[PDB]
Formats: structure tokens, sequence, C-alpha cells
């Protein structure tokens, strides 16, 4: 499978959900899954960004968690976990 590569941004998004109730049961499916270079169902959203943020991905973890990660170079990056105003909004 790929490699995880968790960038510390990422990191400090899980903690403060972790200390706001986040259940990472769905997310750890979503990552295993991506590791293994296989599609995510419709509910995740997944997709590619636009503009700034390319060549990133988004999926839909809850309504307000989207995580943000690459692909690249036998890693998975995780980039960001939470909220599209948090994310995005500068928030």
């Amino acid at each position: 499978m790929l490699k995880l590569n968790l960038k510390k941004s990422f990191q400090k998004d899980f903690d403060k959900l972790l200390l706001n109730g986040f259940d990472d049961s769905v997310l750890n499916e979503v990552i295993l899954t991506l590791r293994k270079k296989e599609p995510l169902d419709p509910q995740f959203q997944d997709h590619a960004l636009k503009g700034k943020w390319k060549p990133f991905r988004e999926c839909h973890i809850k309504p307000d968690v989207l995580l943000v990660y690459l692909v690249k170079d036998d890693e998975l990056i995780l980039l960001r976990l939470g909220s599209h105003s948090e994310l995005f909004l500068e928030g």
C-alpha cells in the first residue's frame, strides 16, 4: 500500500477534532481505501481540487469534516482535516 505521510497541519487538525468529539472510524476506513488506490463510494464526494489547491483532492468524512489529501511518489499525504471554513476560508 501507499506509505502514509501525515503533515503536521493534519495532525493539529485531527487533535482539535478529537477534543471536539470526532469519531475517526470512517476516516480510518477512507484512509485505508486511499492507500490501496481504490475508489471512494459516492457519499464521500471525492474529487480533485482546483486553482491554488491543485494537485490535492478532497473527500467528505462528515458534512463539516473534509479530508484534503494527495497521492504522490508512493505516499498518501494527508494535508488537512476540518470544515470548509477552516480549510478554505481562512477560518
